[PDB]
Parts: structure tokens; C-alpha cells; sequence
């Protein structure tokens, strides 16, 4: 289903808002993550979807019928974590019919469809087991096919990873992944771990504080965050910032000078930014290890010194600065480099970002 949030509102008792001009149209077979910080209004949001809480300004749409009177079980939406426990006296089968058998539906029809959706989930030769039979990891996958068996047009997922230990966390997200590649569903999942959103994600919406701070495939978001809080909450490690004066054709953060690229020190200029203070972004790994990358970068190389390096699998994560100002690069596993020694490094910036010092908004270069 398509679903249209337009300029969605959420009060409470309080005059701000905890959700504020939500705008969102989602597409047939999205997976929609809303990510944010600690109160950044998602969970709001997806109740307000549901229908558990009331929308206090604007429209929202299921298929262009406007939903926001509409009773929770009356919208075609799967809480798919809701009820979630199992009956430990039926079977697998009896657990996954049982709305169906509720409504009475014909045992030919419930038959087809219960078997359809085991079969989704790997659990054909289970069906007639009881919960206790199934070990830790296929047990959570059961209570999935009473959704899958009703048939709806979105699914909603608040947070179901935040609870579970690590082992059964692994294996509910690899589970929620694989229900979206086989039946297309469109729902949205909220959590608050960046990870989950970069790589279970169709599509993200960045929240903080009830404002919607960017929408964009996993990749837009990453690569073109639209403020720096996007910058430093997507990516692990985050994008590194630096504040710095621009001059024409020169970055100067602390006592290093970077080469700006004409294209982007263009814009810049035609903005009004030469002489002024600006905030300076960029990823780890695009901060290279000069020696070994093939590419040459017209001064943009600065000595650092290396506080910490450390061994993750292939490649090496360097803990260091530009005077008082920390950053992390991250770069190929190579021997001789150890913790005091210096090293040059080169920045790429061509993959640099700069930042309005005062609004901490992108400046569109592009």
C-alpha cells in the first residue's frame, strides 16, 4: 500500500509539539526505518499510524483514504509484535490460525494460507510441533504467520530487536529482512540504533525532537547528511568535524591548510563564505593512509599522530587530530603503523562537506 503523512502533528499537555509537521509519502513495498535519538517523536508517529493515539493536526492516508477516525483494527495494519506470545498447548499450525479460526474463516482456506506462510518462514515440517519442540530461534518466528496470515497492507514494527539477547537479535533481524525480500509488504520499523536503519531500510526518516531531519535511501543519507547531526549519528564511526576559516581556495583548521576543490570553492564564494568560520565534515574513510592509496590529493596531507591504532579484521581505525581537534580515519591493515608513531595522512575533498557554523545546515555545493 501507499501510504501519505501530510503535515502530521502530535500535542500533549505541553504547547510544543511532540511530533511537528510529519511529511512523509511512502511507496508500494517500502521498508520504511524512522531512527532518532532518545524522544525524537518515531514511536509517536507509528501510534499514531496504528491508531493507538490520535493525531492532533493534519491527514493521513492508506491507499488515499484518510485513516486518522478510523478504529485500529478497521485500518488493514499488522501490529506485527503485538499479542506476540504463544499458546504452549497448540501447534505451530493451531498458533498461526488461530485469528483465522476466530473469524470463522472455511479450514480449506485457513490450510492454504497457513501453509503458504510457513513455508515463508522456513517452518513447513514444524507445523504440527508444539512451541517447546522448536528451539529459541525458530519458537520467535511462529507468532510472525498470524500476520502474515492476515493479509494486510502494512505492517508496523516498533523497536522488536531492543529486548531480545544478542543471540535471538541476530536471527529476529535477519528474519524481519527476509520477510520483506519475500512478501513486499510496506511497513515501518522504528529503533534507535543507526545500524539497523543503514541496512534493514528501503528508506530512512531521521527524526530528533519530533522534526523530521532527513528522508533518503540509506546511502543519500550517509553520503549527503543535510546538518551535522544527520553527519554524527549515521555511520559508525561518524563523520569527523572540524571548524576551520575559509579562505579563497583554502580550508585553515587549527594550524593545517587543505586545498579546496575549485568546483566546491566556487560555490562557496558565490554563498558569501570566504573569511568566514565554517564547520568542516568528513568520514573516516575518506581520510587516507597517503603512502599506500593510488590516487594522488593536491595538498590535503597533514602529519598526524597516531594515540591509538587498532586491528579490526582488514583494516586499521587511527585515533588522532589536527591540533585540539580529534578525528578517526579509517584505513587498510598495513604493519609498520603503531600507536606514537606519526603518519600522513590525506584528506579527500572531494568527499568533504561544509557545514553554516550557525545553523550547522549543509551547504549545497551539491
Amino acid at each position: 500500500a501507499e501510504l501519505r503523512m501530510e503535515h502530521i502533528y502530535k500535542f500533549y499537555d505541553q504547547k510544543e509539539p511532540a511530533v511537528d509537521d510529519f511529511n512523509l509519502h511512502i511507496a508500494d513495498k517500502e521498508f520504511i526505518v524512522f531512527v532518532g535519538p532518545s524522544g525524537c517523536g518515531a514511536s509517536t508517529t507509528l501510534r499514531m499510524v496504528a491508531g493507538l493515539e490520535e493525531i492532533s493536526k493534519g491527514d493521513f492516508y492508506i491507499e488515499g483514504k484518510r485513516v486518522n477516525d478510523v478504529a485500529p483494527k478497521d485500518r488493514d495494519i499488522a501490529m506485527v509484535f503485538q499479542n506476540y506470545a504463544l499458546y504452549p498447548h497448540m501447534t505451530v499450525y493451531d498458533n498461526i490460525a488461530f485469528g483465522l479460526k476466530l473469524r470463522k474463516m472455511p479450514k480449506p482456506e485457513i490450510k492454504k494460507r497457513v501453509e503458504e506462510a510457513a513455508k515463508i518462514l522456513g517452518l513447513e515440517e514444524y507445523l504440527h510441533r508444539k512451541p517447546k519442540a522448536l528451539s529459541g530461534g525458530q519458537r520467535q518466528r511462529v507468532a510472525l504467520g498470524r500476520a502474515i496470515v492476515r493479509d494486510a497492507k502494512v505492517f508496523l514494527m516498533d523497536e522488536p530487536l531492543s529486548n531480545l539477547d544478542a543471540k535471538l537479535r541476530v536471527q529476529m533481524r535477519a528474519e524481519i529482512i527476509k520477510l520483506h525480500q519475500r512478501l513486499q509488504t510496506t511497513t515501518i520499523y522504528v529503533t534507535h540504533d543507526q545500524t539497523e536503519a543503514l541496512t534493514m531500510a528501503t528508506r530512512i526518516v531521521v527524526m530528533k525532537d519530533g522534526k523530521i531531519q532527513q528522508i533518503g535511501t540509506p546511502k543519500d543519507v550517509y553520503e549527503f547528511p543535510e546538518n551535522v547531526f544527520v553527519g554524527g549519528f549515521i555511520g559508525s564511526p561518524a563523520m569527523n568535524f572540524f571548524k576551520g576559516k575559509l579562505t579563497d581556495g583554502l580550508i585553515k583548521i587549527g594550524s593545517a591548510a587543505l586545498t579546496v576543490p575549485e568546483g566546491k570553492m566556487k560555490v562557496l564564494r558565490e554563498k558569501g563564505y570566504i573569511g568566514k568560520e565554517v564547520i568542516f565534515g568528513i568520514r573516516p574513510e575518506d581520510i587516507h593512509d597517503e603512502l599506500i592509496v593510488v590516487e594522488s590529493y593536491k595538498n590535503s596531507s597533514i602529519k598526524a599522530k597516531i594515540n591509538v591504532a587498532e586491528l579490526l579484521g582488514s583494516e586499521i581505525m587511527i585515533y588522532s587530530q589536527i591540533d585540539n581537534q580529534d578525528f578517526i580515519a579509517r584505513i587498510d591493515a598495513r604493519l609498520d603503523i603503531q600507536s606514537g608513531d606519526e603518519l600522513t595522512v590525506a584528506f579527500d575533498m572531494n568527499k568533504g562537506h561544509f557545514f553554516d557554523s550557525e545553523t550547522e545546515v549543509r551547504i549545497r555545493l551539491e
